[PDB]
């Protein structure tokens, strides 16, 4: 039933997943020298291309492929429209490996047909707390602890095949070539997320959304006026009042993050992320890159009191193309990124995120139920969406975990 995934080192079923007791590799141990030197064979009318992500033209080519051919909703109404500036940010973090960005071009005209991207991440991915307890009960602690140390692996994103080339088995070719390029650098695990169900997630979470501009969301059919709003004389006025927010932040000590904040933000974030079973480890350079504000891309605020940063939050922008609406062309969404609260309840910190996003022209705030995101859903009027995000590893056995044990945000 899976002609490609049946051949790969991933858990093949839930049954098998349910029996996994320790973190560790699935495949035969290999070395760089075992891996083919030459790119995987491809049809003579195509060619491999490694884009230069500091070439504006190269970024633009990737941008147009994704604009026209990347993830849609299930009803042909919206398609993500990651910006060029976003793509440069996401695909070029500190110590990125240019060779991990893999494209296929039509040899004739250099038309971009397919793309997949890999970036480095340092991930805690050892045996989860609940399974370490089971291991102690069996006298198997050392086994359970073997892969505790953070590992330098690959994060995969932006897999895309042009609509005219779908269902021709090009995606497997891309995945095999990205795998080869990663393994040639002595890395043997990857982490990736997808909405679709593949063999086999180690975690899954629902999406949640919080309306910031209900008038617009209703006009574009992101939202409807919910049935209960009918018994009302005037549905929309009531809807706007429900989702109204303050014009200005409520925490007095809130301001935008600046470079001098990097060490303190690193400390409070890393202390917080320690409480989750799977999560990233960031250097100062990686905190700088992923969290310092960038116009139109990522937005980060700290709470500072007595000259100390005590809390922070970040969000990033992914707009979508609205297909066929005579009033609007774009949906402007804000996505909850990393945060840490030490001084105030998390709901009070994230209310200021909603206030800031609204004041900056965002239409909706999205998130997945990872981290402690469930703790502020009801008070802050988030609603569950139809969608789910599934978390996967390549070449890593891992026990099933709850999404509230996951701390990796994927863009
Ligand atoms: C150590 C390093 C390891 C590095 C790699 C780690 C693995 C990374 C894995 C990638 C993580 C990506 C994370 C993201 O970016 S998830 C976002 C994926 N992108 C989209 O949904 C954009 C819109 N769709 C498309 O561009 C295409 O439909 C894609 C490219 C998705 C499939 O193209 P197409 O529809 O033309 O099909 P095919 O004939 O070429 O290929 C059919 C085979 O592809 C398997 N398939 C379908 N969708 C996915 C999917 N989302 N991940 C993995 N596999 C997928 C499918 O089960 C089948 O295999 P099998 O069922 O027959 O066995
Ligand atoms: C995983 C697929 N998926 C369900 C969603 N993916 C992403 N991404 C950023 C994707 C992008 C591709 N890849 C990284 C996974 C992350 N944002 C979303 C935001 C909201 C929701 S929903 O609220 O449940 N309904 C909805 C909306 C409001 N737009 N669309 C289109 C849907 C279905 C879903 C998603
Ligand atoms: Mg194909």
């Amino acid at each position: 039933a899976h002609a490609f995934w049946s051949t790969q080192p991933v858990p093949q079923t839930e049954d098998e997943t349910e029996k996994i007791v320790f973190a560790g590799p699935m495949d035969e141990p290999k070395t760089v020298a075992d891996i083919p030197e030459e790119p995987y064979p491809i049809a003579s009318t195509f060619e491999w291309w490694t884009p230069n992500m500091e070439a504006a033209d190269d970024i633009h080519a990737i941008y147009e492929l994704l604009r026209d051919n990347y993830v849609e909703d299930d009803d042909s109404m919206f398609r993500f429209n990651y910006s060029e500036e976003f793509l440069q940010w996401a695909l070029c973090p500190p110590n990125y490996i240019p060779d991990w960005h893999v494209a296929v071009r039509r040899k004739a005209d250099k038309k971009l047909l397919a793309f997949i991207a890999g970036v480095p991440v340092t991930l805690r991915m050892g045996t989860p707390k609940y399974m370490k307890v089971k291991a102690q009960e069996k006298g198997e602690g050392e086994e359970a602890a073997k892969y505790d140390e953070p590992r330098h692996i690959c994060e995969i994103n932006f897999l895309c095949v042009h609509k005219q080339l779908r269902e021709k088995r090009l995606a497997p070719i891309l995945i095999k070539e990205a795998t080869r390029r990663v393994n040639r650098t002595n890395v043997w695990q990857a982490v990736y997320t997808a909405g679709v169900l593949l063999p086999t997630p180690y975690a899954s979470g629902q999406y949640f959304h919080r309306s910031l501009n209900p008038e617009k969301l209703v006009e574009i059919r992101f939202s409807g006026i919910p049935a209960q709003y009918q018994k009302f004389q005037n549905p929309m006025a009531m809807l706007k009042r429900n989702y109204q927010l303050p014009s200005a932040p409520k925490n007095s000590g809130l301001r935008e993050m600046k470079p001098s904040d990097v060490p303190q933000v690193r400390r409070i974030l890393m202390n917080y992320l320690d409480s989750f079973d799977v999560g990233p480890v960031f250097s100062d350079a990686e905190i700088s890159h992923y969290l310092l504000p960038r116009d139109g891309v990522v937005f980060t605020y700290v709470v500072e009191n007595d000259k100390k940063v005590t809390d922070f939050f970040s969000f990033y922008r992914i707009p979508s193309t609205v297909i066929g609406n005579s009033n609007y062309n774009l949906l402007n969404a804000a996505y909850v990124h990393y945060y840490a609260a030490t001084s105030i309840p998390l709901h009070q910190l994230i209310l200021d995120l909603l206030i800031v996003a609204h004041s900056r022209g965002f239409d909706v705030c999205n998130m997945v139920e990872i981290l402690d995101n469930r703790s502020f859903v009801e008070q802050l009027k988030f609603g569950a969406g139809d969608g789910h995000l599934r978390y996967y590893f390549y070449n890593w056995a891992y026990p099933k975990i709850k999404p509230s044990q996951v701390a990796l945000v994927m863009l």
